[PDB]
Parts: C-alpha cells; structure tokens; sequence
DNA sequence: TGTATTTCACACCGCACCTCAGCGCGTTTTTTTTTTTTTT
C-alpha cells in the first residue's frame, strides 16, 4: 500500500514546508488512475536522483524532481504526469523499479487543479537549481500559475 | 467464512458552451464672395 501518510509527510513539511494534501488531494481506491501524479520519495542517493529524470524523461508529458536534505532524512519530491494514465499500483510497480526503496516511502495521489499552493509549490520548485524540468508543465499548474500574457 | 480485487452509482466540482442588448457609430468644399469686365 503506502499510499501517502501522515510520517512521510511531516517529513515532507520538515523540508519542503508545504503539506501534500495541500498539492493533491485524496484517493484510497487503489483502483482509481490517472495519467498526471506527485511523489516524494525517502532514501534516495543524488546520482540514481539526477539519473531519474534521465530515466522518467521519455514517457511523461512533463516531470519535475527537487531533492533535500538537512542531516535528517532524505525526501526526493518529483511530480510526474505520464502519458497515458496508470494507477496507484502501476505507477508505484514503476517507481519501486526505479528507486532501490521499499514500496513504503511513495506518495501517490492525483494532482490537484484548483489550487493556489498546489501550483505555488511546483512554481517556486522550478527555480530550485536541482529542479529538472522537461517541456510543457502540465494544464493544472500551466493554468493556476501561468498561462499569464507572456508579454501583455 | 474471512478477504483480495473492481465496475456501477449519486455526485464534488467544472470546462465551456450558448444567450441578450446596453456600451461604442456622422459630414461641411465649393460657390459666393463683390470682385472689375462683360456691351457702353
């Protein structure tokens, strides 16, 4: 399972200080899918991090990964928005084929597309210089945050 | 009898359609002007 709770996330807010009911919110049906997700991931080394966008960056429509931490534990915040939808078992199959972690420290959840911190996290994100983005940000926060007249 | 494994089923919440009419809305030199021919 490992869907998303609560210790992971007050790890989450320990770095990244912002929740991840605050930028998702909920499903338990494990059966439930959708193409766009977020993850944040525990115990993660920087080089299979950096080789994570190079490894996710052919299949999603976009995906952007920022990286901790402070002495205290390691939480890997990606946000990934594949191409054709896939559920909470799936996408985590994938992600702990990816990751070299238990299937514990996975944080699925759709995205959520009205939301002001829910686009002001990944917005703020995207200047980090360990932030790894590819094409298009997806609708949700591409419409939250921006799609503002580029120039007037 | 306990339990993994999944769409229907009422609906959060909506992206975005169509639906009205109260807001904007316009031409005027050239001729005539008294000027000096214009018979006388």
């Amino acid at each position: 399972g490992s869907r998303a709770t609560v210790f992971k996330l007050g790890l989450f807010k320990s770095l990244f200080l912002c929740s991840f009911h605050d930028i998702t919110r909920l499903f338990k049906n494990d059966k439930t899918t959708n193409q766009q997700w977020v993850l944040a991931v525990f115990g993660l080394a920087e080089v299979f991090f950096e080789a994570s966008f190079e490894l996710l960056k052919k299949q999603c429509s976009f995906l952007q990964m920022q990286k901790r931490s402070h002495e205290g534990g390691t939480c890997a915040v990606y946000l990934i928005c594949f191409n054709t939808a896939k559920s909470r078992e799936t996408v985590r199959n994938l992600m702990a084929n990816m990751l070299n972690v238990r299937e514990e420290c996975l944080m699925l959840q759709p995205p959520k597309i009205r939301g002001l911190s829910a686009a002001l996290f990944w917005f703020k994100s995207s200047l980090s210089p360990a932030t790894l983005k590819h094409g298009a940000l997806p609708e949700w926060i591409r419409a939250q945050t921006t799609l503002n007249a580029a120039a007037a």
